């Protein structure tokens, strides 16, 4: 990775551009003006794959230049200016960025880091990094999806069955390969666990164990699962003969089965509901067997499927009214849902007096990847510059876009007296006058200087209804 | 990277659900059955970075039986099969994988790649590798949808000036700080490229030249250009400073600059439009100043742009009927641009008697991250398999969805009587009554077999408009 290759092409033509005699660049991040609130995740990852250290080399700088010769078909790169960082600093760069921390949840619009440079000479090298940073839009806003489907799930669980256990394991992440790149698989994964603990996206596991850590082996788990090459491998007259080979193979702990290779309708009323019953009834409430639908419209199959389900099994009325498959049976619904569509499932259920106990959710595409900048207008400016010594507010007002207003001066996060945050804009936070910045440094001229781990993120992450 | 952590969990389980002495495995990719056809691009990528060469080695066999112990809190992970392959490969991995060439443009609903085992030990290698295998869909959709907008541009193109000049830099990748990690960032600049020469997002130059390869030093190109960082930090009294210095640092070469910082109208009409129009009409044709509006309805806003500087500077018609600015003078739109927006845009300048030669557009979300798995269906799925030494063709067909339904038996792609593709299915490719299959062996036994450059892929990927 050569960090003078991680950057939008034009930015390196700023150096150029920003006003003579400019000694520092100031600029900051924010969710700009439901998803009122956001889970603040994913910075620490980025300070230490690609920022900490020594990351200039004089051959990292001749093959930039190589490679931006051939690009502008001119000579445009600052090779004196990366030059510098390397000789003076040993290649760390010299910025400052302070940050909410990781795991909090904060409204929209408020500055959630801040990036700086420390030598005046380097005033180019703010924005410069600006298009590594703003990726953090990708695990804010997957943590926070993810977390608001948690808030739609705690509701319906607490309204149907006067609790909240299993939520944790209610939103399971299958969108590996849903998504764009291995790493980017990583990256949601780590973010979707957050919130929950029920994941297939293996590659989230090694990245927390690396870039945050947890007290646990491993934050997230998984239970064994057949898919449709897995049944329709025995031939369409043996699906039956595939189940039973199945659930035997996995009978002391749960296992979840699709169901819908052929006729899912079938399977739940004749397969396991007559032909396999006797297999599905004798298993532990630590171990049921799990329905896995697949097709078809997702609500409409969830209701049909606990209806012939509820006909085939016994079912118990909870102490809420609503009704509830025995402990060895449960569905999961992991076709089609993303936060609407989940929504629509879990209150269609409500509506047909069924308890949220019954069922899990797996999510893949809409989890990880059926996400964009634009969700919570994750966005980066330069809100302060020093030119000539005198610091300036500098900010963006587009007369056709309100919203696209910037926020000016020096930034700092507070606490207000009612306990919601507010972000002090033209360096108002120095009166004092709203308790401590609540940002923090952690990164400082090549050095991560405050890091969190995931147990703590987690923490920091929870829901009210949890509190 | 370790390639037994780099599948979804479920599959780790799935060697004990197979029917008992199955031998051979066989899957196949499609974009199932506007999208009505793909560009086939990425699986080269794949092939080489994650699947090529000693991929099992002692330690990674270690590392994935104490995770996934942790992971299922259970002893389900395959060490004996995964140490057979170590054993007797030396850890290369005994698959063959046959494709059609990248850049290959396919209808929907063709096999695109086939998998299966060559030793029969390992038939549970073919589904394994799925979950890595899958993410070419990334590659695909965006060299797809890139596609589908040269085609958008060509057609208004030719119809507004009567020629293609310049078709192929009118779509330029703005996505580097919109998706959602490094690595999609170099894999969607690549896709893009596929069909454009212009890109910001430096990470695909890299992997172009690292997997593809091309005959010119670098596969894409760009010109300087401001962001509002560069024109705000002059203060809001000094962006005709800043106007000015930009124009001047970039005199002989192309310029974007950014003009709605604060009024994009006033800045066209009055700043670019009276106070700095000597420095504007003064530029070379080759060296124009390309005015950037990014924010506000984006038709509304580029229609009304060209309205004031056509009232400030020379327009020409063109041999169609067309209104041109000057060659010094162009814009760009690169707010708001997707497939149906640039469509928008294009259809409203034609209205307007604009020609398409005055403008080009920047795509960064909806470009690389505004798409899924989803947009064209991609989808892996198993079609045969030998169990007791008898091949048995098998598929999924769901009651609920008949677009699920996959295909039969072993596959093969060829030309039809009149020159279109077809997929045969249950071997009947075999007979030779639709000629040789398409389909080549890309990778066997852990070396890639065949593979295409950079500009073959472009090559294959042409409009036939340009053929
Ligand atoms: C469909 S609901 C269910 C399922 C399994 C069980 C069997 N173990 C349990 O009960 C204990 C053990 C840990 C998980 N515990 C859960 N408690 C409520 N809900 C849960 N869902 N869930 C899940 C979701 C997705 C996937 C792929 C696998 C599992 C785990 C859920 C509590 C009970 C209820
Ligand atoms: C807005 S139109 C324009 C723009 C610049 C010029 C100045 N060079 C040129 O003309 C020669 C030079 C190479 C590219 N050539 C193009 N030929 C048609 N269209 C193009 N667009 N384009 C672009 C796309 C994205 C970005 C960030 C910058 C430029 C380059 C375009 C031909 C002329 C017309
Ligand atoms: N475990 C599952 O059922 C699963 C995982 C990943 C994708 N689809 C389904
Ligand atoms: N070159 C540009 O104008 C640009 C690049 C990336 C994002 N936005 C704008
Ligand atoms: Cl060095
Ligand atoms: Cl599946
Ligand atoms: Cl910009």
């Amino acid at each position: 990775f050569n960090i003078l290759l991680a950057t939008d092409s034009y930015k390196v033509t700023h150096y150029k551009q920003y006003p003579p005699n400019t000694s520092k660049v100031y600029s900051y991040f924010e969710c700009r003006e439901k998803y009122e609130e956001t889970v603040f995740y994913g910075l620490q990852y980025i300070l230490n794959k690609y920022l900490k250290g020594k990351v200039v080399t004089k051959e990292k700088i001749q093959e930039a230049k190589d490679v931006y010769k051939e690009h502008f078909q001119d000579d445009v790169f600052n090779e004196k200016g990366w030059n510098y960082i390397l000789e003076k600093y040993d290649g760390h760069l010299p910025i400052e960025i302070k940050a909410v921390p990781e795991g909090f949840v904060i409204p929209r619009g408020n500055v959630l880091f801040t990036v700086e440079n420390t030598d005046p000479e380097c005033y180019w090298l703010t924005n410069w990094i600006e298009t590594i940073l703003v990726q953090s839009w990708y695990p804010i806003t997957v943590a926070t999806n993810s977390r608001e489907q948690k808030k739609i799930l705690a509701k319906y669980l607490l309204e149907t069955s006067g609790n909240l256990d299993g939520l944790e394991y209610k939103l399971h992440d299958f969108g590996y390969r849903g998504v764009s790149s291995q790493e980017t698989a990583g990256i949601g994964a780590s973010a979707h666990l957050v919130n929950f603990k029920g994941t297939d996206t293996v590659a989230g596991l090694a990245l927390i164990k690396k870039y945050y850590g947890t007290k646990d082996p491993v934050p997230g788990y998984s239970v064994p699962a057949a898919e449709h090459s897995t049944i329709t491998a025995w031939g369409k007259d043996h699906e039956k003969d595939a189940f039973e080979h199945i659930v035997t193979q996995f009978s002391s702990v749960p296992v979840s089965v699709v169901s819908d290779s052929y006729d899912i309708y079938n399977a739940c009323e004749k397969i396991w509901g007559e032909d396999l019953r006797h297999l599905i009834v004798s298993r532990s409430t630590q171990a049921p067997l799990i329905i896995r639908p697949d097709s078809g419209n997702p609500l409409d199959t969830v209701l049909k499927v606990l209806e012939i389900l509820g006909k085939k099994f016994p079912v118990t009325e909870n102490s809420k009214g609503y009704k509830l498959l025995p402990p060895y049976l449960r569905v999961i619904q992991g076709d089609g849902v993303d936060i609407n569509t989940l929504q629509e499932i879990v209150e269609g259920m409500k509506q047909k007096m069924w308890s949220i106990e019954n069922i899990a959710f797996g999510s893949g595409g809409g989890l990880l990847q059926k996400l964009t900048r634009d969700l919570l207008n994750c966005s980066f400016k330069c809100s302060y510059v020093v030119t000539n010594g005198l610091g300036i507010n500098v900010f963006k007002d587009p007369v056709a876009d309100p919203n696209k207003r910037s926020k000016k001066g020096r930034l700092s996060l507070h606490r207000t007296p009612a306990g919601n945050f507010v972000t002090l804009e033209e360096g108002k936070g120095d009166l004092e006058e709203y308790g401590q910045d609540l940002l923090h440094t952690v990164f400082k001229n090549g050095k991560v200087t405050k890091s969190y781990s995931f147990d703590e993120i987690r923490k920091n992450a929870q829901l009210n209804i949890e509190l």
